[PDB]
């Protein structure tokens, strides 16, 4: 499998996004709310669910959208989504937010406020990278639009649970709020972005007939 | 010209997107903050800006987009980008946000709070319609990101460009910043429902050619 681009064809996410918010800006005291919000609520089911979402393996990623678009998605049955997948999460999470990224290096709330996260396996290297914008949201809105396109049977329950990511990242204390809504705009750059690439365009041709063939839908 | 698709065939938006921010929640304090900090410079530049930015029509749309994409957007020169614009409008500004509207029927901040908008000539029809989500604003991202689509290497410009969009609704008074944030996404899942409707495809591949034609080029 080889990346749709490079990461220089990436849009340059410092140029169209706005810096994050100071710790006197209104933004910024809605983002800590909404951060001790979402810590309150440690140790209940809503948060466990969170931490499922917080997963972005593609096997993780693989077993919350299957029952979204309907089909199964698996190395076997589905082979090039299953690619898909994996090379969205490099085009999406990592190409498309890199440089506002790595620009401002924005500090994460939990290390800020010394808590642990909903996934403490991963703390570690999300300490060393820009909490903004989130390419962990980047990721799972573009995913939800792609998946949209192959199979538009089921673009409400995908925008849907495109959505929920956001609310789901925001509870496991790794990024801010603010950090999530940008990262949903960088993940529709990046799929208009996409649409020019013609490797792309083979590749989605190729994920609309496994998602669509009656020997993969669920159920 | 004829619309893309009919309005069953938006992503109902009642579905996917979660209720507005209600009397106690942080983000609704958050709305009234931004809502106050865009009143308070009533007057200024930006607030003139703002002004501009807020008129929908066409010829207005075109304007503003014309330097942004590099190229010259009239009925004479570029005939089906002139039909996009129109189509885009009724398909992200009106089909794609209409089940989401009617439901909540969301009061605007300038009725919330007895004040004028940024555009008085604008108020009595927006009094008439539900703020959530934000039919400008999906159509303002819309537009960007088909534009970036046409023109790739403008699309940091119009993504830059999609963003403001959404500070001056916001500072001109008539949406508030929870509306404007839902109408991004919304514009979103639009532009993914269009990717599959041969007759968005065919006529992007006009608008592609009018837009990188020598003739209509533009600095």
């Amino acid at each position: 499998m080889q990346p749709f681009h490079s990461p220089e064809e990436s849009v340059n996410s410092q140029f169209y996004l706005p810096p994050p918010p100071g710790n006197d800006d209104p933004a910024f005291r809605y983002d800590k709310e909404a951060y001790f919000k979402g810590y309150a609520i440690k140790g209940s089911p809503r948060w466990k669910q969170a931490a499922e979402d917080a997963d972005i393996s593609v096997e993780n990623i693989a077993r919350i959208f299957s029952p979204v678009v309907g089909a199964k998605i698996n190395p076997k049955d589905t082979p090039e989504t299953w690619n898909m997948l994996q090379n969205l999460l490099k085009m999406g999470g990592y190409y498309a937010t890199a440089s506002a990224k790595k620009y401002y290096m924005r500090t994460r709330p939990f290390v800020l406020f010394n808590h642990s996260t909903c996934r403490p396996e991963d703390e570690n290297t999300l300490r060393k990278d820009g909490s903004y914008p989130s390419g962990h949201d980047a990721y799972s809105t573009l995913l939800a639009l792609v998946l949209s396109q192959a199979r538009p049977e089921r673009a409400q329950e995908l925008a849907r649970r495109g959505w929920e990511f956001g609310q789901s990242r925001v509870i496991c204390g790794a990024h801010w709020q603010s950090d999530v809504d940008a990262g949903r705009y960088v993940g529709a750059v990046e799929f208009a972005r996409l649409q020019t690439i013609p490797a792309f365009q083979k590749s989605l041709a190729k994920v609309r007939e496994e998602l669509n063939d009656k020997n993969n839908l669920l159920s």
